[PDB]
């Protein structure tokens, strides 16, 4: 077992409504045990900023599963609450994998640590809420990173 760790993001559709169904549906994956469960978070729009606030959470789930079949159930629970194909638009439901434990996979399909996530407010917050002692695969303490680079704190949903 690993454990991996998901950013949920939403911010259409009722968005407290749709973090908390993801929820459920995250604690249904198979071979997998929901951990931690970060609080919720009210965060300004990164990228297109003509749309509304996002509720950001991050979660700790241990699992069995291989990193691409967590991915298919990811993105299964994505397309049910209604995700559909511009660039960093709005959506109903985003989970994006941040980590699985130490690895390092570089594919088109999947790419951990999570393309950008040492430069998103929105995600090493409610990360470091849940795993405050955490070091990524390179080394690098989510601490340190807090420290030293300049993330506005969030403000609570
Ligand atoms: N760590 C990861 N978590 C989730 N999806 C990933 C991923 N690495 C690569 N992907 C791929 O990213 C594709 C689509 O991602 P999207 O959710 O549409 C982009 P976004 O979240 O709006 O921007 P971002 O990827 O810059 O956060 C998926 O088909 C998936 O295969
Ligand atoms: C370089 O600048 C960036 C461009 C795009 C991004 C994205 O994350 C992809 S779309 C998006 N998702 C969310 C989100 O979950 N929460 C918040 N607060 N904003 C978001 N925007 C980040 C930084
Ligand atoms: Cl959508
Ligand atoms: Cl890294
Ligand atoms: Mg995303
Ligand atoms: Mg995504």
């Amino acid at each position: 077992m690993t454990v991996a760790y998901i950013a949920i993001g939403s911010n259409l559709a009722s968005p407290l409504e749709q973090v908390n169904a993801a929820l459920k549906a995250l604690g249904d994956i198979p071979e997998s045990h929901i951990l931690t469960v970060s609080s919720f978070y009210r965060t300004p729009p990164l990228g297109p900023q003509d749309q509304p606030d996002y509720l950001n959470a991050a979660v700790a789930l241990e699992t069995s599963l291989a990193p691409e079949e967590l991915l298919n159930h990811t993105q299964r629970i994505e397309l049910q609450q209604g995700r559909v194909r511009e660039r960093w638009g709005p959506r109903t439901l985003d989970l994006d994998i941040m980590l699985f434990g130490n690895e390092v996979i570089n594919t088109e399909r999947l790419t951990v640590p999570h393309y950008d996530m040492k430069n998103r407010g929105f995600m090493l917050w409610p990360l470091f809420e849940i795993a405050p002692e955490l070091v990524f695969p390179d080394g690098e303490m989510l601490r340190q990173i807090l420290h030293t680079r300049a993330f506005d704190k969030l403000n609570k949903w």
